[PDB]
């Protein structure tokens, strides 16, 4: 009754931003840019500061034209929505977004830890306890999402940040939707896509929990189960139902991932009657109190090295473009709900 009481009010909390969402609660010049932290095909990643509060921010900025030209305004539409709507300690939090003539903003908390993915890469594998600290929360995380009738639909080490606790930060919502059901769009990273989506099925929830047995893999052997030069040959091994373990793997841990691994999505766990209790009950999980990871009371395996919180150093560099903002709006109609 604990869990269900919980997850109760977090639907109701959810539901209640979720059919009013908040909007334009910022302005560009009420921020200084200091350092671009990514950047993509129709976006980029910011560090900006408040020029009254001090406080430092990740602002993301989305090109309004790109967006559209690469097919992605409803993605956008869906992660400021689902964004300022959500409320978990394992999710990076939305504290503004606004839009211009030109560009999309969501203003985040900065997490100077950086992502998994460096940390992951410097070290070369995680220990299982270590993987098994961040996978709990991922387990957490999804438990909570999938509750509200989300999918999250872009795990992967790069979208995992580490906090100045040690503890998971998920960012970047672009692919994440509220579904009833199925859903059916081609989305995703090649080395992350279950099945299904390979497939063209419509598809569920059961794709976060396919990626998650990527990504324990991928944190306890240093690189995902499958691997290939092309996107076709990492294709065929997803879909084959063959999956190799290294030996220095726990026998626990090749049991679970078989689970999540599952090329079957009506066999797979997380997607059978008990729901995440088959994971969250699963020998590998045997020494996680669930509530204290929940809680940020366990002791993390690492505490990220930064120096404050404006510190950069564990994101790397990218060539610095202008922000332009055109004097003459674009995609007004598109973006109407932002
Ligand atoms: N919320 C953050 O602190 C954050 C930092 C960096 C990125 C990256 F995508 F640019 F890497 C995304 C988000």
């Amino acid at each position: 009754e604990s869990v269900k009481e919980f997850l109760a009010k977090a639907k109701e909390e959810f539901l209640k931003k979720w059919e009013s969402p908040s909007q334009n609660t910022a302005q560009l010049d009420h921020f200084d840019r200091i350092k671009t932290l990514g950047t993509g095909s129709f976006g980029r990643v910011m560090l900006v500061k408040h020029k009254e509060t001090g406080n430092h921010y990740a602002m993301k900025i989305l090109d309004k034209q790109k967006v559209v030209k690469l097919k992605q305004i409803e993605h956008t539409l869906n992660e400021k929505r689902i964004l300022q709507a959500v409320n978990f300690p394992f999710l990076v939090k939305l504290e503004f977004s606004f839009k211009d003539n030109s560009n999309l903003y969501m203003v985040m908390e900065y997490v100077p830890g950086g992502e998994m993915f460096s940390h992951l890469r410097r070290i070369g594998r995680f220990s299982e306890p270590h993987a098994r600290f961040y996978a709990a929360q991922i387990v957490l995380t999804f438990e909570y999402l999938h509750s509200l009738d989300l999918i999250y639909r872009d795990l992967k080490p790069e979208n995992l940040l580490i906090d100045q606790q040690g503890y998971i930060q998920v960012t970047d919502f672009g692919f994440a939707k509220r579904v009833k059901g199925r859903t059916w769009t081609l989305c995703g990273t090649p080395e992350y896509l279950a099945p299904e989506i390979i497939l063209s099925k419509g598809y569920n929830k059961a794709v976060d929990w396919w990626a998650l047995g990527v990504l324990i893999y991928e944190m306890a052997a240093g690189y995902p189960p499958f691997f290939a030069d092309q996107p076709i040959q990492i294709y065929e091994k997803i879909v084959s139902g063959k999956v190799r373990f290294p030996s220095h793997f726990s026998s626990d841990l090749k049991d679970l991932l078989r689970n999540l691994l599952q090329v079957d999505l009506t066999k797979r766990f997380g997607n059978l009657k008990n729901g995440v209790n088959d994971i969250k009950n699963h020998k590998w999980f045997a020494t996680t109190d669930w509530i204290a990871i929940y809680q940020r009371k366990v002791e993390a395996p690492f505490i990220p090295k930064f120096k404050g919180p404006g510190d950069t150093s564990n994101f790397d560099d990218y060539e610095e473009e202008e922000i332009r903002v055109s004097i003459n709006e674009k995609c007004g109609k598109e973006f109407t709900e932002f």
